């Protein structure tokens, strides 16, 4: 029995904790967390904890991205950047933009661990987002060493001749839905926290599927659990909540009452089940569309008001409440009882009707805000106004919430918007609040089109078409990377040979 | 006990492997493997084979490869492409080029296994490019499927209107010096033809370490660990043989006498060694001077012309020259020694490094020499140039042809030559139709795809941080409508129809 | 350089060639109890241009004809989840299939090698990396054995081992890890890793047992079939019924979920089953002849109230039957008479539905039965059609339990220990490991390179 | 331009530097480095650094093994461990060992990067290893949450009824030759430190390769590259340097004047150089015999048939030897080192126990400890390799590895089994190991149980597993509870 020891001496135990509880609660005080709410303690998180502490440097970089956002904020600017798909795109990103973007759709096309390919679905194995975030990080990193042996090297008055980039930029990776239930959001959590993520963002749909939602209580829970998990590490990760119910057309439940507001209801009493008339339709393939319309589909409030013509005074009164009490509020006011069946309009997978729009995500912002270091909604458009209507809907309630943008090539950016606006289009919404905005797939499009240049190029002419569209053009920017071995640090490991001998 | 039961039984083991061996006999009479020497049996290989045959894909594309470079060689035509970096960038590339090259350096610096990049030395670990490999090809799969299914879901009278890419296009990669002894080369031959390549390519030169040399014994061995792998797995895999001779400075040893002729020598009796020396100062440049190198024959003329005498110096050269021509450094000696000459000094241990390497003079008399040595162990043959020098590449291919005239030979376009000073804009453009005609039927920019990338980065990146999406619209959205890349409408392009007409079916 | 793929002229001829070919596929035995929702000519589109042939096709071809002739004749193959490469090398002598537990895996075997219980929430690259690493070290040792049986000489070989090592295997493709999507994309990991079969199970991902509707679960077994057509394979598909102690179910959208789902009986208030009719038409026959809620009960989740058992579980494995190749039902005890009521149940309707059984380690087999019994009880079930028959976690329990004994005793008496409870009775037992070298293929290779030069 | 900024203004640049150079010579300063010699400067490495900071748990479980090996050497007292294969059995092991050791061998047939196995030749991927490191340490984080948790969710006065098993247990593994060049030494050591190793081995072997030896100045230089490494990282890393001398045959090279007294050469003056022979041929064992190959010091002892030659020659570059016998009036002695070359190039070499001494004090000062490759347990010769090298280097921690491949049950009577590891913990061999103990303990039950539960079926899981797994009190039989079922649905409550 020599090598028999316990592994903390219960001597110590109650004592350790106590002292570990006081550093996060400590830590917990800080002003990162002055707009964060934990519905859980010190002693739960600390309790969950092991006895050998890891730090990360995920978390420095976390820090970093919380000052440079911060100032955006407050200043009203906007740090902005774009889907980033590998190595030599990140060190070249690195001279002109101070954050980086790691997409889960690019991540589909491009990046599965698998390598089977595919539309985004969020089908794709749950280590891939991640992966990827560490395949740019530890690029980030070693251009780092090989740039600063660089510098060192050389005498102080020739270091001005130097290039001296900064390739540390921190870095924001898709968690698309969390990958299942809460348990695998805090895996996944902590993955993009061993492999380099400064931040993360998770959205309001459900996996495994217009746009289905899951109820507002599901996604804070995700939200609370990636929380959960960088306390317990003991890392500043932001988190970033994205609501998609601006063109969500169905819920998973009824369940919450904050869904309710915007759940649709058939309206014809005469109508038997659309799931019942569906199947029992055996026969046949490819009257759906005349149920809909026979059932004249309505929020509840449209319905009331619907029936009425005290509406004012009815919408007042019943602005965020359930089915139960707004029917009630009605009725007592006079108005008769209104037909409301929200279950036959359910799909044969259960799921409930919803219509969505800007309200429909103001009211999801705001409750995902205590629990989230900055919001946004997916829209459909490049519309500014809507994105004013959004932001002073959330900033009436909480008027300090960051906000983020997708600035997205979904949009077709010549018949959305003149050019001069093209221009302005950032500097605007930073007016707003939406102190970082991106471009999911710009790394998808740049690669493809120089691609598709070249290789047109390269078969009819040749090697014209390196020296003309290629290494000449490099030249005359200036581009590192022509100079190819240099870029690729073999000075920088030439030095380590020989420190070595 | 009734699952327990043999693997084959033993009254049909002799019967299956004479039905195999046949089979293996049969697959050799091919026309593929005309110029393919074997130093094996079909026996040996089948004796190394198991009771489950798997088929791969990669063979499909090795095929597909092989009757493509054969069309190309014998109308002196040539396949080029480039060395490309991802999926996206390959299903841009199968528009336009029949070919795709994995490149060693690319993967060095973009996609290592480990993560851990950095500059071209072959340390990543040896995962690392068949991954690439299987990366690409199951993009090519499923770019295959997608359009195959958007076709046909058409009618014919409209399917012209349709894009009809080839996206299997075969793909030929890098496996550097093989990664360690030949069960390494084996091993990684292995996953190579696991992940779909079409063909592989092994150079000369020693892994951990101006270049240094194998030994022409070692590189050939590694040719046919290649082909002894390829054979076992049933595929057809194309071996691509690579020299580095024409620039390398260094040897690992001194022991194929293919080699005597290139290894260089002391000749001045009163030095002591160079790594003795170097180890009693604890410069270098001056004990090289004083030692004053040369290959042997060099070093057997110029005694004969310092010899009076010898009466007849340029009969005596020129006769130990036409019967020295290939022969070890002792043969040679004899030879020199029955003709007249005094004993030559010739000291080729005395120059070793302090890793105890033999200095050599390369250049392209021994790439030739050594491609010469690879041949019939080699699908393909290329030695590495310092510069785009026409002449040059038709000195070695003639140096090639003179002795195997049927020889397919490839060619790298390297992106490490300055063209705008080494050749007009307008011989640019004719020469790899030039290099074709000498018999390079396979040609390839290694590391395009990085530069290209680059490139496109740093340029959209400035506009971006200058002008925000004003340069996004100018630079990429609408270059692209114009030009009209498919991925574009990049969901139609990732495969989101092909996928609900999938899901359709199940529901 | 620019050529088509495919010239525009020939495109409809070898789609027709090739719809022609999958039906005659599908008229062969192997898919005679098989329903297939969907067209040949459905799922060539979903094809591209380069046939691919896999190892696991020949598996799931060796499997089949495994149990077919041991259900024929009320007999039964049994295996248990293998860990790892040296285990599989020693249960190929004993044993004709191999199985690959999701539970296992989740503690030894995850993709980010994050170890938790098993609620599958490990990337789902997990149990097909761990199919693949028992398969890779299968080929290999079958390599091994071919080469040193054909180098020596017929008179000599009867004294030379001869063990099966591709022994088919079956894995966990535990939910399908997500949608239908993900489901057709694990299915085409297993398929390229060497499963011969892979099982699923008819829960809720992400969650008292948690149901999904029976129409959810016939699509993921659906899916699976419809991603093994397609990669023109014979894999086998296992359907898992977990209704026997499930409590919840997440919608109650499918009629045939209403005969078992609980409602509430107090008007008061803001439990029962209502007595094969949808509820609607059941409430519409009691009407015809002369109060039930359950939307009160759900939780704060939204999930439906059930009551399980045999009946919920004959109920459901009836319906995934037609798109199944083998049933099971999990159980809380090792009960003979309830494995009676449901192969009975199944067997009503499909006489010839093969069934699985879970002998599990969860249980206590010392308390819930004699060693007499314990030595029949496979015996017995392969009597009612249990024709494939496996211990999830006999793996996890055999490596913990030697590991303990010998790293205790090691520590006690150092090398003493290594000769006492390792190295002696591996050689009374002629386990062909002790010799180490030979084993991992020491000569195998050597004569490889001694073929090389 | 609002996003462009420097990482690291010019200003700081030099003060930085300085005050990090200032921080690595006081780290260096530590008892932890007092043996050791580095032949580069603090500016030199620090030189290689990035400007982001980084700590490992490598530091701290190397920091851990250490002062677990510092007590064990001046105790003259032993850790010993073996060969693990995976988390289920790393959990077992923890209870009872303080060490966990990772093999090649195990990990070349069971745990390839690739998954296709094969013998011992290190021809796996450099990534098998390393990752295996991180299979067992991840494992071992968990399940001391687990418990932690655990233990602190129950009132102190009830907390001796729960277990306390410390799975933080320093894991020591096999970095083979290097894979490669320095480069890939460096790069396979960085592996190791971000995957959880506290140390790790590397051997005098030639890669790709009776054993073929790289020369001494050469495996020196690994060691240097994996402390150079190391302290980039900022790292406390074990490096231990392995000979495999005394069963080696050939060498890659004669370069090294340190290796010189042990090259063969031939006798002969007759006889062409072999690899000229074979040639022509195409009968070498004939001419072995007849070349009559000697260590330098042999051939010029019989050419005398001297005292003082022998004592003057040790550890000398054979061109000094010469001349050492040329002034003591020797004649000329032929030997010739490169006849017998192999057809690879390779020299040929006598190994033994003088060679492996020579070779070990060599790598000594670049080595936290040392050990010789041995393929049997002889007592004598562990005390004649020990108090070789410690003759020199007398604090030198040694290992030692326990065969698993050699008959126990002959070499040594019972008692003498029980007593191995404490003898050789009295030389000086403070860490012990059997590399394929984790293999053939599940080889042992696997077929055990597989055989008997296909001829008795479940009664064997009971007889042989169940059972015995409760009477010894196994905590996996209760399996959910092991794998952490309470721990993650109190993590669940907590959330929701
Ligand atoms: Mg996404
Ligand atoms: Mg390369
Ligand atoms: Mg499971
Ligand atoms: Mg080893």
């Amino acid at each position: 029995k020599n090598m028999v020891n316990p592994a903390v001496e219960p001597s110590m135990e109650d004592d350790l904790f106590a002292r570990e509880v006081a550093e996060v609660k400590q830590w917990w005080s800080d002003p990162r967390w002055r707009y964060t709410k934990r519905p859980f303690t010190a002693e739960q998180i600390v309790s969950k904890r092991g006895n050998l502490k890891i730090e990360y440097p995920s978390n420095a970089q976390s820090k970093k991205l919380w000052k440079i956002l911060e100032g955006r904020f407050q200043k009203r600017d906007a740090s902005y950047t774009y889907g980033c798909l590998e190595p030599t795109m990140v060190t070249q990103m690195a001279k002109y933009l101070d954050t980086v973007y790691v997409s889960g759709w690019q991540s589909s096309s491009t990046a599965s661990s698998s390598d089977e390919p595919g539309p985004d679905l969020a089908d794709y194995p749950y280590t891939t987002v991640p992966n990827k975030v560490s395949h740019l990080f530890m690029a980030q990193l070693f251009h780092d060493r090989k740039q600063r042996h660089e510098r060192l090297s050389a005498p102080k008055s020739e270091r001005s001749k130097l290039q001296n980039i900064d390739y540390l930029r921190p870095i924001i990776a898709d968690a698309d839905t969390g990958h299942g239930g809460l348990t695998a959001v805090m895996k996944l959590t902590k993955l993009f926290i061993e492999k380099g993520a400064a931040g993360i963002h998770i959205e309001d749909q459900a996996p495994g599927t217009g746009k289905v939602l899951v109820p507002i209580s599901e996604h804070i829970n995700r939200l609370v659990a990636i929380r959960a998990q960088a306390d317990i590490m003991g890392v500043d990760l932001l988190a970033i909540a994205r609501t998609d119910a601006e063109a969500a057309t169905l819920i998973t439940t009824s369940i919450d009452p904050r869904d309710h507001a915007f759940i649709l209801g058939c309206t014809n009493p005469s109508l038997q089940p659309l799931a019942d008339l569906m199947n029992t339709a055996e026969q046949s393939g490819k009257i759906e569309d005349e149920w809909m319309a026979k059932a004249n589909l309505k929020r509840f409030d449209d319905a009331v008001v619907d029936v009425i013509n005290v509406a004012a005074k009815y919408l007042q009164a019943a602005k965020g409440k359930s089915n139960r009490e707004a029917r009630a509020i009605a009725s007592s006011l006079g108005v008769p009882e209104i037909f409301f069946d929200w279950d036959s309009p359910r799909t044969r997978e259960g799921y409930f009707r919803i219509k969505g729009g800007c309200d429909c995500a103001i009211n999801r912002a705001i409750a995902y805000a205590p629990y989230a270091d900055a919001i946004w909604m997916e829209s459909k458009l490049p519309d500014y106004e809507q994105a004013k209507e959004f932001a002073e809907g959330v900033h009436a309630v909480y008027p300090e919430q960051k906000l983020a943008y997708n600035l997205s090539p979904s949009f077709n950016w010549k018949t959305a918007m003149p050019r001069d606006e093209q221009e302005t289009y950032i500097r605007r919404l930073a007016g707003l609040g939406y102190c970082w905005q991106f471009i999911t797939l710009a790394g998808l499009h740049t690669t493809a089109l120089i691609s598709d240049r070249f290789a047109r190029a390269y078969s009819e002419v040749g090697m014209r078409a390196y020296g003309e569209l290629v290494q000449e053009p490099e030249m005359e920017l200036g581009v590192d990377v022509v100079k190819h071995q240099k870029w690729s640090g073999a000075t920088y490991v030439d030095e380590l040979q020989k420190m070595v001998t």
